[PDB]
């Protein structure tokens, strides 16, 4: 749904956020760690609908640079819709302990043939966001991969078109 956040800049006047323009649209893409935004909870993919009650629709990626660098007071408020791309796939590990997909930068790239994933129609070029609700954007490979690998059977991955 959309609700209301309330974000504190900090130390320099910051929040720790980067937005992009798709379709008319504004939309989170890169949030930092032990940010004002981070804590607010907005996360990639996010759609930002206003900032300090201004609709953003339309907005370039630089004119919402710009509001956010420009903005006055001490605090900007968001108005956001949870990840609109995302969905979620449920697959599950097979007795070799397979889901059957392979990936490259955060990025499924190959279906592998009459495996869980086939089975259940996970696409390529997607994003991987989450494993089993854990946030895995930002992650290398290698923690990807190790995530995966200590899941148990049933493997929902929530994805977002690339
Ligand atoms: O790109 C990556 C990187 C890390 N993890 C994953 C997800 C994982 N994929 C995977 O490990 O493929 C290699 C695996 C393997 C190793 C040795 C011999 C046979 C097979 C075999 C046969 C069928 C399907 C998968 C496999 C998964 O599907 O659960 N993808």
């Amino acid at each position: 749904g959309i609700r209301e956040v309330i974000l504190c800049k900090d130390q320099d006047g910051k929040i720790g956020l980067r937005l992009k323009s798709v379709d008319n649209g504004i939309f989170v893409q890169l949030v930092q760690a032990n940010s004002p935004a981070s804590l607010v909870g907005l996360r990639f993919g996010d759609q930002v609908l206003q900032i300090n009650g201004e609709n953003c629709a339309g907005w370039s990626s630089d004119k919402a640079h710009k509001v956010l660098k420009q903005a006055f007071g001490e605090k900007i408020t968001m108005t956001i819709r949870d990840r609109p791309f995302e969905r979620t796939v449920t697959m599950h590990k097979d007795s070799s302990g397979h889901v059957g997909f392979i990936f490259k930068s955060g990025k499924i790239t190959s279906i592998v043939k009459d495996s869980s994933a086939a089975r259940n129609g996970l696409l390529t070029d997607h994003h991987i966001c989450e494993i089993n609700g854990q946030n895995v954007i930002g992650l290398k490979d290698a923690q990807i991969a190790d995530i995966l690998s200590t899941a148990g059977t049933v493997v929902t991955i929530t994805i977002m078109p690339a």
